[PDB]
């Protein structure tokens, strides 16, 4: 009984951790796109810093 | 006569003990089903504990 409970709990834990990985993946992808936006903004800032 | 009375009593006692075995079996089956439930509640609690 104890082993069955532990096994089901740990399988559900693996599912939860996979969900966490997927959430981190989405957040990281959006952050990378924001990173590209910051890169482009810095490019424009360097261009327009000229007189 | 004492032997006969004791023999009939012991046989009827064996029948009573068989009934006790069956009662314990029914209780054991019901408890096993409650256990199978509790595993599912535990797994779902682990699942929903994820934020």
């Amino acid at each position: 009984n104890r082993f069955t409970a532990n096994v089901r709990g740990l399988t559900q834990a693996a599912r939860n951790a996979n969900d966490g990985i997927s959430l981190a993946q989405t957040t990281e992808g959006a952050a990378s796109e924001v990173n590209t936006h910051l890169q482009r903004i810095r490019e424009l800032t360097v261009q327009a810093s000229n007189g």
